[PDB]
């Protein structure tokens, strides 16, 4: 019993995303305004992807104000308050020296935990952390930041989201 949905993409067909916010079940992905030189996401088939058939590639080609303003957020996430859940998710970049925020809040923009500024290599890894719902929300999103300086240039992958109960 997984909590978010199309966690690894393989609901999705592959291709160019063109619809940010419905383009990809489970995952909205819009765009900041002061990103003026646009991201490419794309859905890959690809042999090595870590699970299933399809990964997400993100191209970044410029930042803008924040690093939250190129993002893709795991949406809706089904939970219940007071419980300890398991975050899992793959990545990897084209070049070392990418990097990552994980995370995970509610629709007020609180957070509940992270993976703070991870460096992303050229092979997959798989980062994991714990969370605990401290409110009383039910539906919660998982951003994830893609929108470092340090990117521009760079394509980096994820595959296999899973958020579960502990
Ligand atoms: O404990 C967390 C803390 O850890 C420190 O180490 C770190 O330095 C802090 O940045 C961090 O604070 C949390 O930051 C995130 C954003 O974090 C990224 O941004 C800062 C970077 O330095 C850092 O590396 C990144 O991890 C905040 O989440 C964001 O909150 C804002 C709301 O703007 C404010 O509201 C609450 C307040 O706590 C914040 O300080 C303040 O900025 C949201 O901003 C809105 O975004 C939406 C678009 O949302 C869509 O795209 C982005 C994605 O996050 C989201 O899921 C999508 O739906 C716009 O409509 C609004 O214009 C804009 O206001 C961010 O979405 C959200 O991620 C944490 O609130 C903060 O605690
Ligand atoms: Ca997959």
């Amino acid at each position: 019993l997984v909590a978010n949905i199309n966690g690894g993409f393989e609901s999705t067909p592959a291709g160019v995303v063109t619809d940010l916010a419905e383009g990809v079940e489970g995952w909205d992905l819009n765009v900041g305004s002061s990103v003026t030189n646009p991201p490419v996401f794309e859905v890959l088939e690809t042999s090595d992807a870590p699970e299933g058939n399809k990964v997400l590639a993100v191209t970044v080609n410029g930042v803008g104000n924040n690093p939250f303003n190129i993002q893709a957020t795991a949406l809706p996430v089904n939970v219940r308050p007071g419980v300890t859940y398991t975050y899992t998710i793959r990545a990897r970049a084209e070049q070392d020296g990418a990097v990552v925020s994980f995370t995970v809040g509610n629709q007020s923009f609180d957070e509940y935990g992270r993976l703070h500024h991870q460096q992303i290599t050229t092979e997959w890894q798989p980062f994991t952390f714990e969370f605990t719902v401290s409110d009383q929300e039910t539906v919660i999103r998982a951003p994830i930041h893609f929108g470092y300086a340090a990117n521009v240039g760079n394509t980096i992958y994820i595959d296999g989201l899973a958020i579960v109960d502990l």
